[PDB]
């Protein structure tokens, strides 16, 4: 059986397992020729490397150019949320504005966002340096821990990122982790992953893609976006609720084996009935994963109980 | 409906509701004529008065005479536990000895015991100045908070206390709060109390008396003590497992209305089948309490959810 963390502190083992040679080193990266950007990225990676569970997340003074990039992303995306984002997103965003400094001229600090999420659902952030394996990223969700980047995309191309950056994390993921039913749903994916064979981690990563990252959900008689990749993409958030993509009901024996690519708009989205329904579906799928035990998280002790 | 705390921080309201004119002021108190003892008691009460949720519990340097009193109580009671205390007690006591400084020559600090309990079951301590109402004392249990005294009995009469003192709390109550099933059971009594009418608070206080304070439980084919009042009473711990008292099965419609006194050994004890069984019984009794809502604790946010 693959090793998995059984205490929230054991997530510390993960930061000595990331891809060390990241996207920012690639010749096509928007910031590739900028050595100040390169250094800035190394500074944020070193904050993640030195972070340990339990500590406050170090605050960073963002430069004026970084705040300008954030503001461009923030104001262009904000124009779509009332009409395209799910209720849960629109419910919490004004409180993020009021209590976490989500404004066009201010990049929120992760410590503040983490404390906010803890009061909402017990979710917390951990700064992360770069790409984790699907196994380690999903395993943090079992603890309601979201590994979160702190760097921003290069300012030459504010509407484009080849990777998660802080705009994606804060505008795409954080608002949904403030909702109890979503937190429970995402955590269920994390619990399904613990000790799962690699074959099933890839199926859970695909379910994650079509839910947490690119999901649509029913809302009364309508359909809204809740996937973080959609909520942080001006173009795709508009497209996803247009007549152009194909929509199918979330059905995990189909969804888990569906192919996708990351470099164009999705041709196909899966629609969740609700986060509670999606959670029950994940729980049923998880029972099919060969694991010689069951798992449960105990929030009182922050440990995984293995039966 | 009576007010009740809905967040763990709101337990702070309770310390401006204790009986201000305590047992130590009574002419029959073992320490009544000792003005140094009187001052020492006021010093511990002031620590409780100034305590707020979330803070470390102040450490106190105990005097040599206080440590001697503790040691007398500790060594005389310890002689009975292997044979008379329930398994759960005997399982955890050596870890209290090793990790919390439970020794004949050392009075454990409440901060250390609280951190220990949090790692076991999420239970925590709060220092308390004196007698709370049954409503406020039980309500803290809904949050897995045990209001705990920090003072010790007067040294003239080490085997006797007319009140909870630190020997009772640490040797009688703390070891059982380290057990998950007991923690769940005690918390269920706390949840039943929230917003309950006074009439039902008195019935829950009586159930508490016959369980948490003076309970016996089945253990395989035997019977053992788990009540804190028994585990901290050299004489009654021996008596309770002798042929002299009457024993009846725990049955809450009978137990909740049974009379008792605090000034002699109990003539009658109720025997729990198990802490999980006792918990289910409390849950069923709680459904009978007139309350226009149901309650649940969310350990992720440390709030009570009211439906
Ligand atoms: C679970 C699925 O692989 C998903 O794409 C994961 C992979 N690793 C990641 N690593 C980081 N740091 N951030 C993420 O959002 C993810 N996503
Ligand atoms: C619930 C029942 O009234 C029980 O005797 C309560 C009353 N108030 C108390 N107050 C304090 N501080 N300590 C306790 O153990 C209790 N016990
Ligand atoms: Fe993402
Ligand atoms: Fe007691």
């Amino acid at each position: 059986v693959p090793w998995f963390p059984r205490t929230i502190q054991e997530l510390d083992r993960f930061a000595n397992q990331i891809l060390s040679y990241g996207a920012e080193l690639d010749a096509d990266h928007p910031g590739f020729k900028d050595p100040v950007y390169r250094a800035r990225r190394k500074q944020f990676a070193d904050i993640a490397y030195n972070y340990r569970h339990g500590q406050p997340i170090p605050r960073v003074e963002y430069m004026e150019e970084e705040k300008k990039t954030w503001g461009t992303v923030f104001k262009t995306l904000k124009s779509l949320y009332k009409t395209h984002a799910c209720y849960e997103y629109n419910h919490i965003f004004p409180l993020l504005e009021k209590y976490c400094g989500f404004h066009e001229d201010n990049i929120p600090q992760l410590e503040d966002v983490s404390q906010f999420l803890q009061t909402c659902t017990g979710f917390r952030l951990r700064p992360v340096a770069g790409l984790l394996s699907s196994r380690d990223f999903l395993g943090g969700l079992a603890f309601r821990v979201f590994h979160c980047t702190q760097y921003i995309r290069h300012g030459s191309k504010p509407m484009y990122t080849p990777e998660p950056d802080i705009c994606h994390e804060l505008l795409g993921h954080v608002p949904l982790f403030s909702d109890r039913s979503f937190a429970q749903f995402s955590q269920e994916i994390g619990l399904a992953s613990l000790g799962a064979p690699d074959e099933y981690i890839e199926k859970l990563a695909t379910i994650y893609w079509f839910t947490v990252e690119f999901g649509l959900c029913k809302q009364g008689d309508s359909i809204k976006a809740y996937g973080a990749g959609l909520l942080s993409s001006f173009g795709e958030l508009q497209y996803c609720l247009s007549e152009k993509p194909k929509l199918l009901p979330l059905e995990l024996e189909k969804t888990a084996i569906q192919n996708y690519t990351v470099t164009e708009f999705q041709p196909l989205y899966y629609v969740a009935e609700s986060f509670n329904d999606a959670k029950e579906k994940v729980r049923n799928f998880a029972a099919t994963i060969p694991r010689p035990f069951s798992v449960r998280y105990d929030p009182y002790t922050q440990r995984i109980e293995v039966l």
